[PDB]
């Protein structure tokens, strides 16, 4: 029963998920001057032609946009990771307002929300396997800042309204996830974590540097979204945001200078 409220938020998490305290938790800030820039990563390789979206879930955290992760059809390769990484699916976190919502911070800077698009080592066989692994997953951040409208968002924010509530889904197929990325991808990368419960410690980060814009009525319609399930009462959807943890023993690497 972990939330993003009160009494169940994140500072409680460590509770029932012990390694919510661990030694390569997600979020971090992003201090970009300290950030060390690697010239031996390789470019990213983001291979989306494929894609195969199938669904929309509000799960009561946040929606999912779910992917057919059966066949290498939408994959990441390249950058820091070593063989081939399987979209399963994406997923934002925002905001009450739009100076709050994104997870990773950059030089203590806060989004109006952070997009993940999640995928899992194919050597591993199935995501459940993979967040087993220390390399098992692959997710890529991409902030949101408002400003002007995002085309590509639009048949998501579309339609929020057919999964208002929690355990509500709607069919979502022959959605382009190209249409979300920013024209850069440049990043920064760094060994982490899940950032909600579970918390496991199986994700290589890659956060692009370049936001995306949205405009005001698409991250509007994020925050009319429902927490609670249908028929009780109404929680908005706003501040499903873990805040940033301790760096500890890591350096984030940068592909750029
Ligand atoms: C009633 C209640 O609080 N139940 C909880 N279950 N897990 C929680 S936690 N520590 O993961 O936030 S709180
Ligand atoms: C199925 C799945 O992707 N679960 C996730 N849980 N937390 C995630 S995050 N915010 O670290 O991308 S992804
Ligand atoms: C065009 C471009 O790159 N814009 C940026 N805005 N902020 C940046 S950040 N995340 O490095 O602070 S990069
Ligand atoms: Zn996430």
């Amino acid at each position: 029963h972990w939330g993003y409220g009160k009494h169940n938020g994140p500072e409680h998490w460590h509770k029932d998920f012990p390694i919510a305290k661990g030694e390569r938790q997600s979020p971090v800030d992003i201090d970009t001057h300290t950030a060390k820039y690697d010239p031996s990563l390789k470019p990213l390789s983001v291979s989306y032609d494929q894609a195969t979206s199938l669904r929309i879930l509000n799960n009561g955290h946040a929606f999912n946009v779910e992917f057919d992760d059966s066949q290498d059809k939408a994959v990441l390769k390249g950058g820091p990771l070593d063989g081939t990484y399987r979209l399963i699916q994406f997923h934002f976190h925002w905001g009450s307002l739009d100076g709050q919502g994104s997870e990773h911070t950059v030089d203590k800077k806060k989004y109006a929300a952070e997009l993940h698009l999640v995928h899992w080592n194919t050597k591993y066989g199935d995501f459940g396997k993979a967040v087993q692994q220390p390399d098992g997953l692959a997710v890529l951040g991409i902030f949101l800042k408002v400003g002007s409208a995002k085309p590509g968002l639009q048949k998501v924010v579309d339609v929020l309204d057919s999964i208002k509530t929690k355990g509500k889904s709607a069919d979502f197929t022959n959605f382009d996830p190209r249409g979300l990325l920013p024209e850069s991808l440049d990043y920064w990368t760094y060994p982490g974590s899940l950032t909600t419960p579970p918390l496991l410690e199986c994700v290589t980060w890659i956060v692009l540097k370049e936001p995306i814009s949205v405009s005001s009525e698409q991250v509007l319609k994020f925050r009319k979204l429902n927490f609670n399930g249908e028929g009780e009462p109404e929680e908005l959807m706003v501040d499903n945001w873990r805040p940033a943890q301790p760096l500890k023993n890591r350096q984030i690497k940068a592909s750029f200078k």
